[PDB]
């Protein structure tokens, strides 16, 4: 018969980086992550974890992932059906924001715990295989000069084939001088992103991303703020630079209302904001309709799993917070990621979560 | 490590129906069936069946499954990986029409064959649960006066609360005294639906849906040719009464130009025709992105393994052709319909294939 | 010279409600709320309280609001400011959900400080006056029979002419029944208002408005899921009865989309989720704009001071959840309500607070 | 405790000015201005200014303002009840024109009172702080040469980094050798503004703004006649340089029906004609929704009140029509105007008014 859910517990850490990750809100230059293990009958424990953004939301997402996880005691291990469940839970309340990602965390440990209890990889389960995925390599705001070592790392030794930096912290000449120093660096068969982190106005980024065009860039993540659909689509449409945005909307539903308003010419949903895989799966369906390019917004190691049954699989962000606490950290072979198992391969590293716990 | 398909076998054949189903085109007064077969090499066959509409189709689609499937041997078992390839393959030549009921029949013995190997339910495998979906009982054109026998054994019996008849064979006076007096024999509280089979042109059918509106039906399904997605939206957009369809388009790009062009308030595919599980599961993330409550045509054993997992599920449709060639039949409890394994719960009674089979 | 913040603080409690509340989802049979408090360096603490929907959101609201108010604190106290510096605080996470009720009950404690050091209601400072609004008593699910009692003494002591009740926890039948006996024991000169709590799909409200039609409903509220703007503009296009939504949009962005979507035809922010007094002051120029009539959502003590300043005013909503430990409840004079100051009008009755304090 | 209105009077002047403004419609030499004052009960006097354009309008508007002003005595000085007062009282007749500037020019001396009345400035009454705008300098047509010492001293002594002119006096090869000029004498760090003032019709403006592009021009300004919104529309649809209007438009529904019909990427309302203060915050959220960076137009003193409570403020316009007759004439500093109190900082230099009256 199926596993039943025993118990949920939480554990919040903040992990150090050396790439201090600027952008144009202020600096990320730690990982605060949230561990979520979900316990089973059947001697397995499904694992997650969440990016939490800042340390203000560590206490929060603990207690909601503890608090949600209890009431799931006893319940069959069913992914579909514990998230329509939730959907009920918290339809009154809302589940965007903070409940979303215990709830989409709470989803992806579900799949983890599914894909270990058969021995697979999630992948697997999900009906694809374990594949090699082309990633890109995602920093802060980038200095040619300064950071020409790290770029020839990447690029010679990792084999990544495209780079992704962000912008609008000063003002658009400022972006250009960064986006031509790169350009000139890595040369012309380097892909080049460039992210604005919803810091800009719909007239501003136009303006901005007509002066940048000459760089050959593969896309403009986030111009605006990611609630301004109607803004995004006004961008996109004069844009001659592929508009990318999604890894901050919430839930399928978040998407279909994006994909309504026409807001982007390419979708990057967040797993933690997305639903989890289940969430996911449904916007893969709802990408492949809309043709719409689907990459992933970090959490490389479970993106692995969904991006090879995405119709329209794009890239993998490869941005590393967790390797530091996990068994089995995330590897980049020739520039691309392929899924580790069984279920999301995501064990943890006991010693150094330890270390790096918070309280 | 993962299965490998060995060969693949269709065998035909012309199952006997106890009452003949009229339609606006024809009777349909027996089952042309196609077994498929997928031998891989762990020990497990997949399973799964097409409804062949005609006998011309049965030939047809034996050699097509048959010389897709002996291109496949050797090949890992993994379906999303082999729609790709059945994607590329037919791209030129179109995999609308008996290619792609080939190519949705294998998939499903795919899916049935990894579920055989779980020994699992499919609906399982894919992070859903069996459970009871209600059914409807599906019948062609129905006389209240010489069919309240089998209907009262439907009703009373089998619990069906929703039964749909057929319409269009006769003028507008026909549809409504077989309407009136379905309605008055089975009361208000039976869900009624009305088929045209595609056998009316907008303007009539918005003239006919207009009159017949005083009897509480469910919905009216393809008033119009299926290719016919602008009628399909103009009858629509003035109906009083769901428009349904989607039994007759083409893999999960059929279901989203549909649907851009608003042609349905509801929708039904099948699984022969949708892509398979496969396919399915793309086009579920569509309806619930559009808000289309989605019910499965016939196929009613592969069906009730993917409505679980199908965010809009509405109504599992019965009709039985291939109850005397399964191990297993359909069962229908209280008005609905539960999942059966493992895999799609697809066996067959060979003494019964050996009788029916056409060669 | 201006106040600043000095400090923050924030209190849970569980209020008892006479009277459960069942909707759709579940029963509200009790009020949890969190008690903000900003202290300042003039000699007032400002007030705000939160309904926060389960006791399950109380600890984590009670970290967000003491945690965003730590770093307020130095800051001065001129909320169109804070209000820029909790969205670029956010920007990345995101301000929906528990993050967004904290930054908007913040909002209101600090609109509160500001009326109290001036010896104002909110409302004189807003350019407007303390006058009667017309309210609306809310209740869950009603019988006509069971509670006559009850609406009689509403209509007769607090001469309410308006009364709203919830629906869609059954069939269609027992909407109809219930509205019915209403409208029956009220007769026609008593506005009558259904809440369906988010608990249809697009269709199946089509199929219940239409039903519903005959009994002179003032609106129908929430018929489908806030998040599905798209659903609800189509049950608008078709309704004959005026579509009333917004109570769990999030800030004056949310609320442009929903405009922008064409949701619904009337709005009723919540002042938790809207971004406070300031955040709604932004949303009724856009519902000026768009003729769109413009009423609250529960929290009737500060709505009593914004909806007097909003154009497009329409009803306040009378739920009180917090008159138990309120200085000055909550008091409705011939169905209208009047804004009480200095500030808002809320104090607290700390031997109550002490009462029902939850940790 | 409220003050209650207890007079109103208006005086004209025509106030010197430096230099001609050339428009292309003529030439504004001089500054016709109505002085308002609103007397009360609490020894405060409230005062604003309108900018009459043309001496004939100077006599018509003092009637209005003095006629309109006697039936407020007596009232509550509480500019909201006030503004749907005045709009009930004009509904009929007609808003627009000499009676809106009347209208908006009593809503400013109203808010002007309640600022004097509490000791601030009108900013801090609106929940913001009086912090300086990004201002530029508005002059009339420009010639490189003959300007180069006022253009220097404007950039260099003032630190103004955006200059506007004016254009449409005669054909295009004008308009280019001006800006063209402008470009070379100012250089590239400088912004500069057009301001076509309605004199082309959509076609013409149309090819001249495509002509233009070369120069980096900030914003094109009504290009064509103000209430030509559909003919703005269409030059925004074709333009490759953002263009600015609103300076014309009535109140806040005149915006709400600009907005709707595309007219402009950025507006720049007058509080002479969009409502006062009361009015230009119903579009300041108008603004925000439509993602619309908002500027003003002229009444520099009053408009740093409000735009830094405007989300989407742009820049101040510094056209300085009233400093003769101010006791504290408006600053800029550093290219920027900070907003003075206490009321919008409007007292009468009486000697100036004295020498400049005409009766
Ligand atoms: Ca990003
Ligand atoms: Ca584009
Ligand atoms: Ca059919
Ligand atoms: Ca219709
Ligand atoms: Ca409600
Ligand atoms: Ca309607
Ligand atoms: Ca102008
Ligand atoms: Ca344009
Ligand atoms: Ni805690
Ligand atoms: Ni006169």
């Amino acid at each position: 018969t199926t596993a039943a859910i025993t118990g949920v517990t939480a554990r919040a850490v903040i992990t150090p980086m050396k790439r201090p990750l600027r952008n144009a809100f202020g600096v990320i230059d730690s990982g605060p992550l949230v561990l979520i293990d979900v316990t089973t009958d059947q001697g397995v424990t499904g694992h997650s974890y969440l990016f939490a953004y800042t340390r203000l939301a560590l206490k929060p997402l603990v207690h909601l992932v503890e608090d949600i996880g209890r009431e799931l005691a006893g319940k069959a291990l069913v992914p579909v059906d514990l998230m329509k469940a939730m959907d009920a839970k918290f339809r009154l309340l809302g589940w965007q924001g903070l409940v979303g990602m215990a709830v989409s965390g709470l989803d992806m440990a579900f799949w983890d715990a599914l894909g270990q209890l058969a021995g697979k990889p999630v992948v697997e389960l999900l009906g694809g295989s374990a594949r090699p995925i082309p990633a890109y390599d995602s920093y802060g705001v980038l200095d040619a000069r300064d950071d020409e070592r790290t770029l020839r790392t990447a690029c010679d030794e990792h084999g990544f084939r495209a780079i992704k930096s962000k912008g609008g912290h000063g003002d658009l000449a400022t972006d250009e001088a960064m986006i031509k120093g790169l350009r000139a660096l890595l040369g012309p068969d380097i892909a080049l992103m460039l992210d604005f982190n919803q810091s800009l106005d719909p007239a501003e980024a136009t303006r901005r991303i007509a002066r940048l065009a000459d760089y050959d860039l593969t896309w403009i993540e986030e111009p605006v703020p990611q609630e301004n659909l109607s803004g995004h689509a006004a961008v996109r449409e004069r844009s001659e630079i592929p508009i990318q945005a999604g890894e901050n909307w919430w839930f399928p539903r978040g998407f279909a209302e994006a994909i309504a308003a026409g807001a982007s010419d390419f979708i990057m949903p967040d797993l933690m904001k997305v639903g989890g895989i289940t969430g996911w799966l449904n916007v893969a369906g709802q990408a492949d309709a809309a043709s719409i390019p689907m990459s992933s917004h970090i959490l490389p190691e479970a993106s692995a799993h969904v991006l090879p049954v995405t119709p329209t699989a794009h890239f993998l962000e490869v941005l590393d917070f967790a390797g530091a606490i996990l068994t089995e950290p995330l590897r980049v072979i020739d520039g691309k990621v392929t899924a580790k198992g069984p279920g999301l391969g995501l064990a943890w590293n006991e010693s150094a979560v330890a270390k790096y716990q918070v309280t």
